[PDB]
Formats: structure tokens, sequence, C-alpha cells
DNA sequence: CAGCTCTGTACGTGAGCGATGGACAGCT
DNA sequence: AGCTGTCCATCGCTCAGTACAGAGCTG
């Protein structure tokens, strides 16, 4: 046996959830798939020592310094960034989640986005946008692409932006460096929106 | 046949944890 | 010089979505 959670069982973590960090007037809401074990353990967003989220946020220039999971509550006020997940239930990986859980998450998610109305809904993972698109827009494309989506959240001006998951489980974008392009394009989209709005 | 959905599988990089053993200091 | 134990550098093992082939299904 290997002690990964400082004496806390995996079974206890599987019962924990991760709070949303949402406010009104946000530029960005990072939508994770669900909490992984370390996120359920810490009660903070993307604490995975290998998770690329905080590294990509810094390397892209979305944060001026390298931040970590303990900084997640400062993001709404300082950077205009919030957090939620498509699915509430904690699991080791995306593969443990059922189609029903994802669709229930999708309905709750669109209601949250319609309430907070961030400038950009950022899907941190292709898999959750695949479900969201079919469920909310009734659209299923053969080749779903990353980046800006051609659909706004219904009854809002909220854009949908898709990125490969920040999880290092994903072999197709093996390093933080391979995902940073999407974070840079996110920053550019944010800056472009703030330019049009300011007169 | 030809699209589709569904499921099983393979995949690159970097980090914590636990085991290993060489360096070395304190003893006598 | 001989013994013994700690430190810690280092290594192996495990871990943290996505694309796609092929089966099964249906138009």
């Amino acid at each position: 046996k290997v002690d990964r959670f400082n004496g806390v069982s995996e079974a206890e973590l599987l019962t924990k959830t991760l709070p949303d960090i949402l406010t009104f007037n946000l530029d960005i809401v990072i939508i994770g798939i669900n909490p992984g074990l370390m996120a359920a353990y810490k009660g903070h967003h993307y604490p995975g020592p290998g998770n690329h989220f905080w590294k990509c946020l810094f390397m892209s220039g979305l944060s001026e310094v390298q931040l970590n999971h303990m900084d997640d509550h400062t993001l709404p006020g300082k950077y205009g960034i919030g957090f939620t997940n498509m699915v509430e239930r904690t699991t080791p990986g995306s593969k443990d989640l059922s189609s029903k859980e994802f669709r229930e998450g999708g309905r709750i998610l669109v209601q949250k986005l319609q309430k907070y109305q961030p400038r950009i809904a950022v899907f941190n993972g292709k898999c959750i946008y695949e479900i969201f698109s079919k469920e909310v827009f009734g659209v299923k494309v053969k080749n779903l692409e990353f980046g800006l989506q051609p659909h706004k959240i219904p009854d809002t001006e909220t854009l949908c932006y898709v990125m490969p998951s920040s999880s290092a489980r994903c072999a197709q974008f093996p390093r933080a460096q391979d995902k940073v392009h999407y974070y840079i394009k996110l920053k550019d989209l944010r800056d472009q929106l703030k330019g049009i709005e300011r007169n």
C-alpha cells in the first residue's frame, strides 16, 4: 500500500465534493469535468502536482506570477476568473463517470451559466463539451474542435470555449507546453471582449 | 454497403511515494 | 580500523482524457 492522501482513504474522498467559486461579472469560468481525488482532498481547484492548469495559467500570461490551488479564491476579484465542474461527484478519472451523470451535470451547468453569465464559459476538457453541445444545442459534429464554439449559452451573451483537459492523464498533449496555446488564445479572446465593451 | 453509436484499448510526460544503498560522521 | 546508524540522492512504480479501431446496429 502507498499512502497518497496523508492517511485519508480513497473511499472517504469519493464522498467529498468541491465548492464552486462563482460571482457575477466574471470574464471567465473554468468548467472542470469533476473533482479528482486530490481536489476532493484539498477542497481547492486543480491541486494535482502534475495538473497543468496553474502552470498554463501562468505560462499564457493569464496570471503575472505562478499561482497554485491555494490561490483559487483570489481569482474572481484579481483576475476575473471563476470555477465550477460539469459533474459534482468525485472520481479518480473522467472514465468513471456515466452518460446520465454528465447529462444531469449539463442541465445544472447551463442553469448556473444563465445565472452568473460570465463573458466566457471555458470547458476544461473536450469530453464535457461533446455532451454539453448535444444536450444544450442539439448539435453533434463528426469533428468537434477546440477553441471558440459557434454557440452562445441560451438567453445569454456567454461564449463557449473548449480546451484539452488540464489533466496530465491526457497523452495527446503530453506537457503543459502543449496546452498553453489554448490558454493564450483564451487570454486574447478575453482582451478582445474587454476592448469592444470599453466603449 | 455505408453511416452511426458504443466500448475497449493504447498512448507521452513529469511528479510523489517507497525502496535502495553509498557517503559519511560518531563511536569505541 | 571496525562497526553501526542516518541522511539523502536516486530510481522504479504508479498515477493523473483523448483518439480511434472495430463490433453491433440500422437506414
